[PDB]
């Protein structure tokens, strides 16, 4: 009720705010991250979770990584919540510079319908590039559970609202 926010279906809720700040809110749930290949934290949502986590999300990645080696487009790993979330699902988004295609999208978000209660950014959107109403329309024809899609962008909100 204190959020800009639109209810789109009887799964998914397109929230106007910071996707930490939601995840905090909530008793219960995953926060996803929008990761790279090799879960090395960036300039997006990955480098906001991993200072709020105080460089604990980045030593635990590179763990991970050690034991995996590095994760392939469309993967995801589920790791520890930091104090974040009660998890972290790390998924890899298509990155549109590096000519991947946003169809892998599917298996980004397919991810989700495990876990109960989902809060997660539009995967691809940023850095990525792809567009935020394509990674948008992934999301709504694949997600199944509980899921509170935030964004960050007025404009963005305000775009996929309509
Ligand atoms: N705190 C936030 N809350 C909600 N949405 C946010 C937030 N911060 C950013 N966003 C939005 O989340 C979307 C995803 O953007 P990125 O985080 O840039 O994700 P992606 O496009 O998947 O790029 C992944 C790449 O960026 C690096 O951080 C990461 O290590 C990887 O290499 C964008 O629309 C971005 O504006």
């Amino acid at each position: 009720s204190k959020y800009k926010h639109t209810v789109i279906n009887n799964s998914v809720t397109l929230v106007l705010g910071d996707a930490i700040q939601i995840a905090s809110l909530l008793p219960k749930c995953i926060l996803v991250n929008a990761a790279n290949r090799h879960l090395k934290h960036g300039g997006g949502i990955a480098g906001v979770i991993n200072k709020a986590s105080g460089g604990d999300v980045q030593e635990e990645s590179d763990e991970y990584i050690s034991n995996n080696g590095p994760l392939h487009v469309g993967d995801s790993v589920l790791l520890k919540g930091h104090g974040l979330a009660d998890a972290i699902l790390h998924v890899v988004g298509p990155d549109a510079r590096n000519n991947e295609d946003a169809a892998l999208l599917k298996r980004c978000y397919k991810a989700f319908n495990k876990h109960t209660i989902v809060v997660t950014p539009l995967i691809s959107a940023g850095i990525f590039s792809v567009d935020p109403k394509v990674s948008f329309e992934y999301l709504l024809a694949n997600v199944t559970t509980t899921t509170y899609v935030v964004v960050n962008n007025e404009d963005i909100y305000n775009t996929l609202a309509t």
